[PDB]
């Protein structure tokens, strides 16, 4: 009784489970347990072997049971009563079966038994019937349903599930040839067949079996489950973790939870804090500079050494200001701490400027660590959030697989989430914003109006469109509507903190004070936390320089331009103009 | 054998239908001939004959395609053509190492759309354009202007001196507005502006004055009409602000329109459906007339949304444009810098309109979606009040943003329910995702929901919206409220409820139906059971 390697790698990365029902499921076979309380055991255990059905004459036990009758409706009614489908089930089953279903793995029954007596069983298990595949005994039915009594199925039957889903990795787990026979007959068949002799055992079946078990917490203890590490500590951050942290302790309240009870967080260290701050998280829950008053769970474990947060690591979240992620990237790939099969989510804003052209972190992650990134953009205010006022957010993932995992562990009552397939629009929609967030604050320092405001989200939402497509074609419009699109736009254009300061700078420069500047008014007012928007402008600036396009994005341009004083603030709606206009004196 | 002094009737519709009109250049369109590689054309506008820059701008402003004719030397002409924004490959004329005329029109005609086409000039060879060929130009407008020949005066189809004969009878447009609200008043007011910037040249596309329709309300109404055109300024709706000195108020329906070549319809959509029976009625509007609607708001019809433009197309047979944008009345009647689209009937008119509407601080993009923009303009009142509501609920910015993300959604769904030809690209525009938010934070939608929601948590469930209305508006219109109710008698009819439940947790939160707490969980509140 022991596994291997890429067998093991097969289960723990499983599309699909599919149970065959007799000896598998259920203690008793079904064919027999209906002999008894039908009177006929000795006739039946005459057929149930291989004097009889092990080469037979044309008949298997199923096929041949069913020819044995004058048997009525009423009486499949009667056993089915007798034998009620929760008496009948090998202990762990049941907790298997939902620890699979829990983590989005599909489960099927597959059986050469009676439809009539899987149902109940399927029924039971929380198993759809579109998901057992099982042949019913042959009724007589009328005008509405049932009077009386009128090789490679299982592999078939795989063959099938693999058309209809976008499943690529099928277990099959059984006790018979039939089960085997799931993997063997056919190369479309299940890519790893697990033979369960707890009930019977079966040698020559065993044999020829990827992996022979005798009890299910065998199959749960095998399951993976995903360690966390949240790798920033911000205000974003924290709330963050503080989500992330509820869902893997509601997850570990059960058998088979696919993530870790508790949440690592990398908390860099600052010279003022020192050692003081980690310690206080841990012993207070509560990141008190970043995130005051809000109680992060007891699940929530901080340190300040980056390559031990990350270590033991299955589940990275990226959640720090934008400037200092090339830097941790680099650092955690020297270490060679982030295996290859580590899922990364990235949940920061902003951009580095490689080759004359964007690279958003999610990119960065993937051509770094060599790992593929989902992302997480939504209409996030952090403080808000953290108060569990109702929000919601785009996941985009970087496969299905990973989408799935994501939204377990974010979702929360308070916190709505909906998966998109389209990282590369949710991600550059969540950097761009930040940009015309500047701007819209700009507008709110002269005291504009909300129509004059709302030209500039429009041109704001216009361009972000554009450079969307400059960059990646394959972005959808459909993105651009989703909250990682214009509710995000809107949320940080009218309550986040890049308009907030940005507001103040064009107050102070319309003022006369000439040498105020963002990184003076960041420290004045974000107590530590970070401006992204300013930023984010140079690095398209950059970009736009670069490849000439200043001129396609007027208000981005006009923007920059302002912010390194070359227009007046007072031109911000007047972008068309501003962009090309001759700088100031 | 005389010059035809005045022209036939004929030949003035022909002008006036143009639809190219090709001059000479030498001594019709420049003073001089010639005469004198290098290539010194010293000058070039100094070579121009009075007027007729003006007459060419205004033949432009009109979509009349203009054509340069010499039988004389391109490159001598060419620096007139450019001066004249007339582009090279309108210029006919021979370069510098007999049925020229005719010829070249021959050929306009097989390569452009252009059925009426007029020919201006002084010679021989102008006339021959016309008589050289069946295919040549439709009428002959000799220019007596430098040169009088009398030979070929007696022939063509008109003759003048000066080219502001010609620019008197042009096509000139009379528009009056239908409406005298808040945002009517401020429509007006930069409409006389436009009029009057237009009426101080020569062949003005518009009258100067500018009439409004100001219907009469029992309570103040004897000498508004009377104020209004004596301080230009209306006191109830739109207090402060100078309507133009060309505004001219009058409480006749009927006779506000009787004129008018150019209809704008801005009045609350209630009203509207009214307001087009009697115009009807009045057998007052020709087939001929230019109209554009500002209202939004629609009224339902075989349980099918009509929207205004639509309205006023089958009730009063013409085609209708329509101006759409984040436009609160307020701060364009102060001229801030604002925006706006105009989905144009057709291109012609669109041209015709963003030259009426457009100001310095008023700028306008034109868009072949009608459907598109006129029902974003509609739609985003609805979800204006459901922003109110939760900002009287002391939302969050994060939730407020899911209001508006979900009501933006539910605007693009209905569009294409409704009209599939609707583009996304209409979506980005002013009309869409700019008015929505324009009007989620600083409407008139808004601030009487917020109103009513914080009185509604607050304890009381007696106040009204018809209440409010009248406390909070000083006579102007809710057309949020109406128009959720529209929508909702739409959304019932075809089962679409549940396909919508912002737009339906909204209804039902007006009426008693849903408490307003439940406005941020309506995925819920759609189809939750009452009270
Ligand atoms: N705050 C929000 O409401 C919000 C919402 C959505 C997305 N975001 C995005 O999340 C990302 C991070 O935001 P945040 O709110 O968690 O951070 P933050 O703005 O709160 O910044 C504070 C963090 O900066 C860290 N820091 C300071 N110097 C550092 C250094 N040299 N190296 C590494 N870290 C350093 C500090 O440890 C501190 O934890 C940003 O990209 C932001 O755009 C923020
Ligand atoms: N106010 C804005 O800022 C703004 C901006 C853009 C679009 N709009 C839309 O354009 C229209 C604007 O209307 P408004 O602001 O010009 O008007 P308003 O709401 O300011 O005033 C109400 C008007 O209703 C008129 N009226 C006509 N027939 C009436 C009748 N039978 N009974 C009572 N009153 C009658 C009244 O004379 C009065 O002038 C609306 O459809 C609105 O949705 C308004
Ligand atoms: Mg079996
Ligand atoms: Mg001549």
């Amino acid at each position: 009784s022991e596994p291997s390697e890429q067998v093991l790698d097969l289960w723990q990365q499983a599309d699909a489970v599919c149970f065959d029902v007799d000896r598998t499921v259920t203690t008793d076979a079904s064919v027999g347990l209906l002999a008894k309380f039908m009177g006929i055991e000795d006739e039946a255990q005459s057929l149930t072997e291989q004097a009889n059905r092990g080469e037979i004459n044309l008949t298997k036990a199923f096929e041949d049971r069913l020819a044995k009758l004058n048997f009525t409706p009423t009486d499949i009614d009667r056993f089915l009563e007798e034998h009620p489908a929760h008496t009948r089930l090998v202990p762990g089953v049941e907790n298997l079966i939902a620890a699979l279903k829990a983590r989005g793995v599909e489960v099927f029954l597959i059986s050469g038994g009676f439809r009539e007596m899987a149902l109940p069983i399927a029924s039971h298990l929380k198993i759809p019937a579109k998901n057992v595949f099982c042949n019913t005994m042959s009724w007589q039915l009328d005008d509405h349903g049932e009077p009386v009594r009128l090789s490679h199925f299982k592999s078939r039957a795989i063959e099938r599930i693999r058309r209809k889903y976008p499943y690529n990795n099928i277990i099959m787990v059984g006790d018979g040839f039939s089960d085997l026979e799931a993997m063997q007959g056919s190369p479309d068949g299940a890519d790893a067949f697990i033979c369960f002799g707890g009930v019977m055992q079966r040698p020559a079946v065993a044999s020829q079996a990827d992996w022979f078990v005798r009890s299910y917490d065998e199959l749960m203890a095998k399951l993976k489950r995903y360690k966390v590490t949240m790798v920033g500590s911000g205000a974003w951050a924290c709330t963050a973790v503080r989500m992330v942290a509820q869902s893997t302790a509601e997850a570990a309240q059960l058998p088979g939870s696919v993530f870790e009870k508790e949440v690592t967080m990398w908390v860099h260290e600052e010279k003022h804090s020192g050692r003081n701050l980690i310690e206080y998280i841990n012993e207070n829950h509560e990141n008190p500079i970043y995130l005051p008053g809000i109680d992060l769970g007891e699940n929530v474990k901080a340190t300040s050494d980056l390559i031990e947060a990350v270590r033991g690591a299955d589940a990275l979240i990226f959640c720090a200001p934008h400037q200092f992620m090339h830097g941790i990237c680099k650092q955690l790939a020297a270490a060679r701490v982030v295996g290859r099969g580590v899922k990364a989510i990235s949940l920061t804003k902003g951009m580095r400027v490689r080759a004359e052209g964007p690279q958003l972190i999610s990119q960065m992650v993937s051509r770094i660590l060599g790992i593929d990134c989902s992302v997480l953009m939504g209409a996030n205010i952090a403080g808000d959030i953290a108060k569990e006022e109702l929000s919601e957010a785009v996941i985009a993932y970087a496969n299905r697989e990973s989408g799935s995992l994501w939204q377990q562990l974010f979702q929360r009552p308070y916190f709505a989430i909906n998966l998109l397939a389209d990282v590369p629009g949710a991600e550059m929609c969540g950097t761009l914003k930040n940009i015309v967030a500047v701007g819209a604050g700009i507008g709110d320092g002269l005291g504009v109006g909300p129509n004059s405001k709302a030209s500039i989200l429009r041109q704001g939402l216009s361009e972000m469109r554009k450079f969307c497509k400059f960059i990646s074609p394959s972005v959808r419009d459909d993105t651009f509507f989703e909250s990682c699109g214009v509710a995000d736009l809107i949320a940080s254009s009218y309550g986040g903190r890049n308009r907030r300061v940005a507001e103040a700078w064009a107050q102070k420069r319309i003022a006369g004070d000439d040498q105020v500047t963002f990184e003076k008014l960041e420290k004045e007012m974000l107590n530590g936390q970070k401006l992204q928007g300013v930023l984010t402008s140079d690095e398209v600036q950059e970009i736009l320089h670069a490849r000439g396009w200043e001129l396609e994005f007027p208000l981005f341009t006009t923007i920059n331009r302002i912010i390194h004083g070359e227009v007046p603030p007072t031109m911000i709606l007047r972008y068309r103009v501003a962009c090309s206009m001759p700088s100031m004196p």
